[PDB]
């Protein structure tokens, strides 16, 4: 027959994650000669991360993508990637290698299996930077007192509290309204998502904190995956791998465009000195011990090994 597979996600038009899933869609169609069709429900068409991944887990959707921080709703183990400053941009290829070809990726795959999901793409999303609507922020101490939107990650909540901020978990689709209404003073995200989602209209200041690393985890309902013929299973996984290579390749080009757009629209972007970054690293480091019982030590070590 034909097979139609629905894929929902929260990310904005033109965003690195979004474009990756457009490439996935194209590759699935090519490899199947049109027999398998991915229907894309991006940009919170069917809701934000949690609600659509819950639908994928239940089987009311075939596929969904959630940011890794929002995946904490489904397993605590994903929080390894939220630990503040567990990774930094300088080591990204070695992180990719461990996920793609190594033991780390196998462990992630097992986490997904344990919650009824088949991973198809570990999409790059990027490093979050703190941004504000009104308050000048240039240093760690300037973050104090800010009311800040978070994802659902317990670690993001704890990071904010350790920085002296007041964390406020808001779904992605509702975050712009909260900023516009003054419910929150700021947020932390990639400059690209912020620009693509047109948060840049309400923002005034940014710092290159890189205080959270996120992926966008594209998951298929495991029962649905296991129901498919083997040739279609292989199409999906091969398309995922090829789409991931493509999506990583365009990510930093798009990030550069967004940083330029921030500039153009008058947002002040402060580059932290080594000293000021080290303060942030240490101020957030106590969060790690608060989650030692929820994140396997072996998994922390596999991630840290990528940064050596």
């Amino acid at each position: 027959k034909r097979i139609n597979i629905r894929l929902a996600h929260p990310m904005a038009p033109g965003n690195n994650v979004t474009v990756g899933y457009e490439k996935f869609k194209e590759l699935v169609a090519e490899k199947s000669n049109g027999r398998v069709r991915i229907q894309l429900f991006g940009n919170c068409m069917l809701g934000s991360d949690r609600v659509t991944m819950e639908a994928a887990q239940r089987g009311t959707l075939e596929m969904a993508s959630s940011s890794s921080p929002n995946m904490a709703n489904f397993s605590k183990q994903w929080m390894v990637f939220d630990l503040p400053y567990i990774t930094s941009p300088e080591h990204q290829q070695k992180l990719y290698k461990a996920i793609d070809d190594g033991e780390l990726g196998k462990k992630l795959d097992e986490i997904a299996a344990s919650i009824g999901l088949k991973p198809i793409m570990y999409s790059e999303y990027g490093y979050r930077n703190f941004v504000t609507t009104k308050k000048p922020i240039k240093t760690a101490d300037d973050l104090k007192n800010l009311k800040v939107r978070t994802t659902d990650s317990p670690i993001e909540v704890a990071v904010a509290a350790a920085l002296g901020m007041a964390p406020t978990p808001i779904s992605w689709g509702e975050t712009y309204t909260a900023l516009q209404q003054g419910t929150v003073d700021g947020e932390g995200n990639t400059f690209s998502l912020l620009n693509d989602a047109k948060h840049t209209e309400v923002l005034k200041y940014a710092i290159d904190s890189a205080h959270n690393y996120s992926m966008h985890l594209l998951m298929m309902n495991k029962a649905y995956y296991d129901s498919l013929p083997a040739n279609v299973q292989q199409i999906l996984t091969e398309a995922g791998r090829e789409a991931l290579t493509y999506q990583r390749s365009i990510t930093s080009e798009l990030e550069k465009k967004a940083e330029d757009a921030f500039i153009e629209q008058g947002i002040t972007v402060t580059r932290l000195s080594p000293e000021e970054r080290a303060k942030l690293v240490e101020r957030t480091r106590p969060v790690w011990d608060k989650f030692k019982d929820d994140i396997p030590a072996e998994l922390i070590k596999l991630v840290q090994e990528t940064q050596q």
